[PDB]
């Protein structure tokens, strides 16, 4: 409980949105959502994995892999647990797919994907 945690996780959400944006941008060019490596790298540099991302910004949107303020490298899992691709943050504990793991479903961005 505190103000610190809110500020840290909001910073997490900011990068989280950027992560998903890289995914959407990769989908724009390659007409599909990126895999675990390609998704995180899409913010930095065009993935070497096929198909090779085109129309990518020089230096990327962020020159280095975005990380939780505690020093954790954001993780992507394709195919996602909730959708096609799920992005989650490791938090202070660095543990992926954990309760703490701040994902797009956690914040409330993981919508528009219900077959029912
Ligand atoms: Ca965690």
């Amino acid at each position: 409980m505190g103000n610190k945690e809110k500020a840290d996780r909001q910073k997490v959400v900011s990068d989280l949105v950027a992560l998903e944006g890289a995914l959407d941008m990769y989908k724009l060019d390659n007409s599909r959502y990126p895999t675990t490596e390609q998704g995180l790298q899409a913010l930095v540099s065009a993935p070497s994995a096929e198909p090779h991302a085109r129309n990518y910004p020089e230096g990327g949107y962020i020159r280095r892999l975005p990380q939780d303020p505690w020093g954790s490298d954001y993780q992507l899992l394709s195919p996602g647990q909730h959708g096609q691709v799920d992005i989650f943050s490791l938090g202070p504990d660095g543990v992926p797919e954990s309760n703490d793991d701040i994902g797009n479903w956690t914040i409330g961005f993981h919508h528009h994907h219900h077959h029912k």
